[PDB]
């Protein structure tokens, strides 16, 4: 068997974190990324697992995740470095049969631990599993520059923020018809911010943390990365437009309605009504 | 002989899509690219073709393209990934003898299909073939960031937009003397927007889709990429200038006239008249 | 024994300088970087040392640095070229037993000398050694674009500047709770600016040189680079926000206090009091 | 003997053009670069020369360049492509004994010719040879984005423009104490614009072409690239500052005078007097 570092999921984690680094979204240890796998993905690589996997409790019981393996970024690790030493910067964890904690099956070497935003990640996976009938498998957080800047100048309201982001690139309503949930500012690395994010994830695939960054959910690494890249691209356009004095013209409600009809998506009602 | 992946046209498609990705013009699956080939280009590579080429109808009859091969980007495919798996992200199609449809001779694996903007592409090829006596061979669409931003702040008028872009870098009048056609906002992925784009291509090598992006035409991948890159560079300069309060001075009509005379190009009259 | 160019410390210097070059922080010979080593790091590579190591006096006696080796960037050398020829662009120097000067043991070929900001570097090492009980080992200077821009539009005051940078990305208060010291503009390459920077390093891990750039200190190359990248990322966000007409909402004092208490850090009092 | 493509000068031309491409300064065929060589540089590589070197006249006699070889970028060639095929995109030319014309000894394949800005280049080399006692060997033109943007908003005046660029990064007065000469807009690719540039090069190492770009001169590729990168970095800072409402504070005349004193340079009097 090829080494686990050559697997699609390890290579995918390297590509996504490295790409995010090059985008300027992941200074220092900013950002974190978790991908839900199946047993069948990791089973063939069992020979590469730790001889005595470390056990760490979860922040709270998560029985929906019982027996579920994930590949995750490590706490304090730099996205820039993942490509240089995957086992030091990433790991595979498997939640136990009670959903009480997990074993570190591979990686997170040298006493590394999973991201300190694990509550936000795993609680959000739970809500997205329920919301998408098990389709979504990735939660990604990064410090997307223009989205962050917009949280200082736009009303921090789901409808307003969704509507502006839809306007800032035509594809946006098709890529995120459910819109972008916006939380109040909250203290990072807490179960509060984690659960608040998970609750927003019931209704949206994107959640903004004002003055901080973004969370996205999707079925694959590429589709989740691309979801965030789309919102951030729209944000980039908007920052330019606002810097030039604002919109002289823009995508109208009628045009958004026609767009939704053509692509068979139902646009978030509150954002459309503006 | 050598694999078709090493051919000039597959390598060229990889270079253009990868470069556009690095420019930040092609988030997610944004953008599409088609290059018209000759039979002689692809004939040596017949052993790399699909054993049983799939047939797909065109959106409408295109008899001018009868028997014509193209290399195209696939629908939903990411420009970022083309370099990683050319056959998964690109395909070679050959239009049948009636211009009714095409066979997928190579690539577009796992049941992929050509870009959903194929009407805009192939109808534009038809009009550019007629306009340039068969010299043009490429249609490129991307989400050129600054060009998109300008569509929210400048009058969406061909004369006005052309004139500002000529002003934003001296070379522009020489690179696109016919100017930049601007459509109204339209629903993507329709034959209406495809047909409207092709009409504009009768008179211009560049066409803007407000709040969305750009289409360019040219004889080679590099010339078409360079055409868009030139307009987008000018847009980048303009966004900076407008953000700094606007033009204190600029390229004058007299200077544009002298420039056109020196390089033997006839500047779009409506843009010059402003 | 492998060549010293393959050592962890030469490779680390290459990574940091190359990464900073890619960030746009190190045009021409802008920036300088020094890393304090142990004798045991360089001892195995003694065969690579110059046959007759050149002696250069220090600008002033630095007895705390007696017998201490450093790897340093050379004066006038381009960060862009470090990866191409480490020995031409970097050097290993060892301070003599009375802290009066150093020998150039390796590199700085063709009569190159250490950075002309050596006083700023070595005097800051001395103060950081005292301040951190020997934990800090790196001093990094670069021309961080957005931090530079902010020095023309924000009050050049430690409290004000620190508070804005904390506001521009949530993590900042946790990454630099001691804040950012701001000096007046001073003539580069002098012991005055070096000594002034070192004094500020008694109280902060980041120091700004108005209309010029930044200095950072940390235990490792990555930690120091990451410190600067965090401050510069916040600056980038702030430049966008200010360009869009300023902060409509932002991180509050209350929130900053809550953040400090969650992460067990004491925020700089003066910046918190604003 | 190795292929001439592996020579220091071909490799140098690849590095400079590729780096300028990555900076966003050389869309399409924007920019041009010429490096003066010695006979001894190219003599070893005669087997790589063309069977029958093409002769092309110079635009006017340049006796100072009699018998002088250069490596040059080709007309209409893309900086982006120089790394992919040096011979297609670059050429080695040797000026004849009269200074009346040159032979294309290597490269510029498929009937390519030297840059259409050859008058600006070769006339500028002549003036810089005289101005520097033969030290300068490189003339570089590129479309430096922020410098271009500033020409729409700052007075296009040597003193004013020099003074702002000095203010926008502390090092600038030391890197270009003679300042930046600003021409009026002129028609590209003419001996008029070429000689006007060469005359400005008598007094300055940087010359600006409003609404177009920059020319720089220096002893080596790196020093000339670095000169331009420094001015463009300052321009980048200024564009941010001006976009944020302008300078609240800046480098003073007193400070510029002190800087010039320290580094033994004589600042351009007109720029200092402002
Ligand atoms: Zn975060
Ligand atoms: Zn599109
Ligand atoms: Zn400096
Ligand atoms: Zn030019």
């Amino acid at each position: 068997m090829q080494n686990i570092t050559q697997s699609w999921f390890v290579q995918g984690m390297i590509k996504a974190t490295t790409d995010a680094w090059l985008k300027g979204w992941d200074e220092r240890n900013g950002g974190n990324l978790t991908l839900r796998l199946d047993d069948a993905d990791i089973a063939p690589y069992h020979d590469n697992f730790h001889q005595q996997p470390r056990y760490i409790p979860l922040s709270q019981p998560m029985p929906l995740l019982a027996n579920t393996p994930f590949i995750v970024t490590g706490s304090g690790k730099f996205f820039r470095n993942v490509q240089l030493d995957p086992a030091f910067n990433l790991g595979i964890v498997k939640v136990d049969s009670d959903g009480a904690g997990y074993h570190i099956l591979w990686g997170l070497t040298n006493e590394a631990v999973p991201t300190s935003e694990l509550p936000a990640h795993f609680l959000s996976h739970c809500e997205r599993i329920k919301a998408t009938n098990g389709k979504d498998r990735v939660i990604m957080h990064c410090h997307a520059t223009n989205l962050i800047a917009l949280t200082y100048v736009l009303e921090n309201d789901t409808a307003v923020f969704t509507r502006q982001l839809w306007e800032g690139s035509t594809e946006c309503l098709v890529v995120f018809p459910d819109g972008v949930g916006i939380l109040p500012w909250m203290v990072p690395g807490t179960d509060a911010i984690g659960q608040a994010t998970a609750q927003e994830m019931q209704k949206h695939s994107l959640v903004l943390w004002p003055f901080h960054g973004v969370f996205g959910s999707g079925p694959t690494l590429d589709e989740t990365f691309g979801l965030i890249d789309t919102a951030e691209k729209s944000a980039q356009v908007l920052v330019k437009v606002y810097s030039m004095g604002g919109m002289k013209q823009t995508i109208s409600r009628e045009e958004l309605i026609a767009l939704g009809k053509r692509f068979g998506v139902t646009p978030l009602a509150s954002a459309l009504a503006l």
